[PDB]
């Protein structure tokens, strides 16, 4: 189908805005809506997925206010769980971190309801967070397939103390515990079992909770004090961040080709997991300065670099294009977590390097790039997936054009990336 041409830029310079994150938008739409005051929200995500929990948290009764087209919005906070009068069912679309947060408060609410959504959210489980509101003492049934949406739920009083969970596999649904568990009549301690993955999804929601006026004590990711009866209060202005990994195509160019620029959206409190990306750019010799809302970089020659990208893994793979123009063989470690995703994207993005000249080696959780002298022109397969086509955008920063196969796949994540890298485009 579709293929779109980016010609050679000779030089990145300008500003950036950023979109509102998908999940931090969601978490701010729900704890503005369970708060006591009326929140102004700016840098609000308009997406279809934002937009189902717009209409989810309509249906439930909450009353807000749109403006600027979708990206401010004033909410008059319930001052804490939902009561609904008749049965909803509530389709959320394939909003994954709408989907546990409104089942957690749904569960703490009073009325009964069906969470439901599009046969992708379906597939993906539910099954611990409907475990720790069961130890919460909520009442939810599977109406198709175990530890799968869709779920129907009875709403009740909720009773903390002790739950005992494994933070091992996911912590999505910790977050939603999290966000409920001090707005409870008891007070709670939730245990972790494992290590628990994705440190950086709870800290965001933890530092969204505290500037909500709401306090869990963390200790060390394996037990989590909360104390109930607690009441989030609304903040005159909230804004929402822009998401980190979409600021690293920015920075890169940025670093690569510029100039500088500054991207808008995201700043020096952010407590968001591919903010490390950045120290990336500034070990490979980029000149980085973050500021109260933004971020600036200014170009500079790269050198390569060999470091472990664990920790921001979808970030790492703008890391994986920028070598194209370090002086150097780049290798990115232990970086499994591209391998488990809807497509591999370790071969997807070697198979793409290899197009354009790069000599790459790809062993179970690293990969290592050589760039050529000169660039080659290629016909870049994206693989359903908007990391590929955004990372190797970053080809055009060369002599050299890129054609993009599908750049639609950015439609639903990103729809403006080529206009915005278009508007920085010299």
């Amino acid at each position: 189908m579709e293929q779109l041409t980016l010609n050679p830029i000779g030089k990145i310079n300008g500003e950036i805005f950023l979109p509102g994150s998908k999940s931090l938008s969601n978490r701010a739409l729900l704890i503005a809506a369970l708060a006591n005051g009326v929140t102004k929200i700016t840098n609000l995500l308009v997406s279809d997925d934002i937009n189902h929990m717009l209409n989810a948290l309509k249906s439930l009764g909450i009353e807000y206010t749109l403006s600027d087209c979708g990206t401010e919005c004033t909410v008059i906070g319930n001052g804490g769980f939902f009561n609904a009068k008749k049965p909803l069912e509530l389709y959320l679309g394939n909003a994954g971190t709408a989907m546990r947060p409104l089942c957690a408060a749904l569960a703490a609410s009073e009325g009964e309801f069906i969470l439901t959504g599009e046969p992708r959210m379906k597939e993906r489980p539910i099954g611990h967070l409907v475990d720790a509101l069961a130890q919460l003492d909520a009442d939810i049934e599977y109406l198709e397939n175990k530890d799968y949406p869709p779920v129907k739920i009875k709403g009740k009083a909720l009773t903390g103390n002790t739950v005992t969970i494994d933070g091992s596999i996911s912590s999505q649904f910790l977050t939603a515990i999290l966000m409920i568990a001090p707005l409870l009549e008891t007070n709670t301690t939730i245990e972790i079992d494992g290590e628990l993955v994705s440190k950086p999804y709870i800290d965001i929601t933890l530092d969204i909770m505290r500037r909500f006026n709401v306090s869990v004590q963390n200790n060390d990711y394996k037990s989590f004090i909360v104390n109930g009866k607690q009441s989030y209060q609304a903040l005159d202005k909230y804004m929402v961040e822009g998401d980190a990994s979409s600021a690293s195509y920015f920075l890169a160019a940025g670093a690569i080709k510029g100039g500088e620029v500054t991207v808008h959206g995201i700043g020096k409190l952010s407590v968001q997991g591919d903010k490390h990306f950045a120290d990336v750019l500034e070990k490979m010799g980029a000149e980085i300065h973050w500021k109260d809302e933004s971020i600036t970089v200014i170009g500079k020659p790269l050198t390569a670099v060999d470091m472990d990208m664990n920790h921001i893994p979808d970030a790492a793979m703008t890391i994986a294009t920028t070598a194209l123009f370090a002086t150097g063989t780049t290798t990115i470690r232990n970086i499994y977590n591209w391998r488990v995703k809807e497509t591999d994207r370790l071969n997807a993005m070697a198979t793409e390097l290899r197009k354009v000249g790069a000599e790459v080696v790809e062993g179970k959780d690293y990969i290592s790039i050589t760039p050529p002298k000169s660039l080659k022109h290629a016909e870049i397969d994206t693989y359903n997936d908007h990391r590929v086509a955004m990372c190797f955008s970053l080809v055009a920063l060369s002599d050299t054009p890129v054609t993009i196969n599908d750049p639609k796949c950015t439609a639903k994540t990103f729809p403006d990336y080529f206009d915005k890298l278009a508007q920085v485009s010299c």
